């Protein structure tokens, strides 16, 4: 009928994200994660996306989440929304070498 809504729909507002990073430890930006549909889950730097549950560890300390989004989770509804499609496949195509 119509599909693809987010599993956890009490992390779909940016402060509910944010709400997360307050003890944020680390150099990963915690507005461009939360922004990107990321929230911690409590364990090191482990985030998700709210919307697709796509989870994502070892950041580095100048990652641009949405580059990460992208490339680790290309079908993310939530990512195509914000972003749009040619911003995912161009992504893609730089990383190719
Ligand atoms: C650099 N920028 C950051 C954001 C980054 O790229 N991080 C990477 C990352 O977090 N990834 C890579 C894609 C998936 C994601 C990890 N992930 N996926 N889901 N959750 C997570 S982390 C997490 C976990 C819990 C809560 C929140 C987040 C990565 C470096 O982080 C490590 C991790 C982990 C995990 C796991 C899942 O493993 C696979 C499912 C797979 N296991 C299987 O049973 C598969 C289905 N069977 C084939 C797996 O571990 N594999 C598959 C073949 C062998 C191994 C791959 N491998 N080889 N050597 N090391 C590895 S582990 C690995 C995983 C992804 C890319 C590279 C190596
Ligand atoms: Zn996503």
């Amino acid at each position: 009928n119509s599909t693809n809504l987010p599993r956890n729909p009490s992390m779909a507002d940016y402060e509910a994200r944010i709400f997360t990073f307050g003890t944020w430890i680390y150099s990963v930006n915690k507005e461009q994660l939360a922004r990107a549909g990321f929230y911690a889950l409590g364990e090191g730097d482990k985030v998700k996306c709210f919307h697709c549950g796509g989870g994502l560890t070892d950041w580095k300390p100048s990652e641009d989440p949405w580059e990460q989004h992208a490339k680790w989770y290309p079908g993310c509804k939530y990512l195509l929304e914000q972003k749009g499609q040619e911003y995912i496949n161009n992504i893609h195509l730089t990383h190719s070498l």
